[PDB]
């Protein structure tokens, strides 16, 4: 699979589009389409985090080493790159009540 995704930079820059390819386990991202990768990382030691309140926006987090944040394009993107990022994975799913 192959397709632009925002990754979050930080709160001035913002949201940035990447080329991400997933292959072999492996999901590698790319400044374009357009020579070899300029990142990548391990999906297999990848937990996958959403919330239920947004449709588009999913964060990749590996236990001990990192956490990120990435949007896809649109909603029907999103789930397309769940099922191929985590179709394997099993669910643990949290419910936080807060003050309003």
């Amino acid at each position: 699979m192959e397709g632009v995704l925002y990754k979050w930079t930080n709160y001035l820059t913002g949201w940035q589009p990447r080329w991400f390819v997933l292959d072999n386990g492996i999901l590698s991202y790319y400044d374009s389409q357009d020579k070899g990768s300029k990142g990548s990382i391990k999906m297999a030691v990848c937990e996958i985090k959403v919330h239920s309140a947004d449709n588009t926006r999913m964060e990749l987090i590996i236990p001990g080493e990192q956490h990120f944040y990435m949007k896809a394009v649109n909603a029907a993107e999103r789930q397309r790159w769940l099922v191929a990022l985590g179709s394997s994975k099993a669910s643990l799913t949290d419910t936080r009540l807060v003050p309003r």
